[PDB]
């Protein structure tokens, strides 16, 4: 069951530009004890995506009400929101298209997470490299074929997530998560101005690390640099943080950064 | 009205992965006097896209029947076909998803084309540059946000189409068309192994030029190189070929290549 533009609908107009061109954005949020974690960050990230895509909406307070109501019904799980440009326009043009579509739905919280939390994550280098385009970088938009292909190659391994580089060879992210690595007291994360999704949990963690005694640096780094880390941690709104036992035959022995972030993200704070 | 998986439907399951991730491909074909032009090239391009996307279908003869029937009804116009992975799968994974969705529809032939044919096309350099990813290059897939943004920037000019470069600065294509340029007897077109859509009309034209006395070269070229041409021509299944009067304040004086290709593409051959 989905709530589309305010009422229950199982299907959507075929002409919707989400269906035709992926013309839109989305978020996935954690629901715990009836409430959306990080609710204002999720509204803000959707607002930001729509602005960069020129999708003008004024339904924000209604979308927020709807997210709260579905979260209270589901009680524990995942809430997914999609916003698209709507129908219309000639060819790719956005002229005369709209008004925007909003789609919400909720599911129970997935099993495998717990398993992964308690066993640790293995990473495998993806052969699929992300294109670089600052016009789309950072946004959680609907054009996610690159991630479908990354996931598909990942499944041919014994790895739980992927280490993903861009077309220039710079370490950018995972398949559906962001990446931090630590050497000593310095904690590194890729800059996402050319590719990648600037996740809600990534921003939360940067905030934490910024205020913490760790030093936090956003970099452009080669896979060889990243592999010399003492520790790797991955994150997304739902995990929210997971420890990395290895990326290939290179192993990581420490969990100190993980141990520090997990309690503050789980609440979250 | 759309024909979806064999029967008339106005709407599509919201969970369809076209809607969620743009997970699919499409074609747009010309209909003249009741028949699809270049019908087998359109089937072949869809087959090729689905193969590279790991979307397995065995409905091809039925899709071909359906395309013919809609073309006969519409008599003159445009036929659009979308194929998506279908619904299902956890997150981005394609495991347990499917079976594939096929969507067809037809519209009348658009007005402005004729106008553009008889007046000539003006091109404007796009500020939006295509990411490079050989895993998706060439395929007419549904992830077309880059083209929505290109179109949007184009509309802020007096240009009818865009000259589009990739992230390395190489001339790749237009917004919804492919690009040829001529210097002397040598005719150039960008190689589309890193970005771009390898259009049906582009392949037709390469076939023609290959057999012709012109010399045809697929290159990696800078915008400065391309701007020293004596002539530019753009193409897609629907135009099918258009002459270029200018790209900025640089003008083109000849139409010899256009004059040669237009009658053989209009039939088509
Ligand atoms: C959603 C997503 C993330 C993480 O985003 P969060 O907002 O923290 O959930 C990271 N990478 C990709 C490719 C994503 O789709
Ligand atoms: C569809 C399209 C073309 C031209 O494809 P044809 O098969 O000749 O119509 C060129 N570029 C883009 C970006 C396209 O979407």
């Amino acid at each position: 069951m989905f709530l589309i533009n305010g009422h229950k609908q199982e299907s959507l107009a075929v002409s919707d530009r989400a269906t035709q061109f992926g013309d839109g954005c989305f978020t996935t949020a954690r629901v715990i004890d009836g409430k959306v974690s990080l609710l204002s960050a999720h509204i803000q990230r959707l607002q930001d995506a729509c602005q960069r895509l020129m999708i003008s909406c004024d339904f924000w307070p209604q979308l927020e009400q709807e997210m709260k109501t579905l979260a209270a019904e589901q009680q524990n799980g995942v809430l997914k929101v999609v916003i698209s440009r709507g129908s219309g326009g000639r060819g790719y043009s956005t002229l005369n298209s709209g008004p925007a579509t909003r789609i919400l739905s909720v599911t129970a919280y997935p099993a495998h997470y717990d398993r992964l939390r308690n066993e640790g994550i293995t990473l495998a280098l993806s052969p699929v490299r992300l294109g670089r385009n600052p016009h789309l970088a950072g946004i959680k938009h609907l054009n996610r074929l690159e991630q479908v292909l990354i996931r598909s190659h990942l499944e041919q391994t014994n790895a739980d997530e992927a280490l993903v580089l861009d077309s220039e060879g710079w370490v950018t992210e995972c398949c559906a998560a962001n990446l931090f690595w630590r050497k000593g007291n310095v904690v590194y994360t890729p800059r996402l101005d050319q590719a990648g999704v600037n996740g809600i949990m990534r921003q939360f963690c940067i905030r934490l690390l910024a205020q913490s005694s760790y030093q936090l640096v956003e970099v452009q780094a080669s896979l060889e640099e990243s592999l010399q880390a003492d520790e790797m941690v991955i994150c997304n709104a739902l995990m929210p943080v997971m420890p990395v036992c290895a990326c290939g035959d290179v192993s990581f022995s420490s969990a100190t950064l993980y141990e520090y972030l997990a309690p503050l993200c789980e609440r979250p704070n």
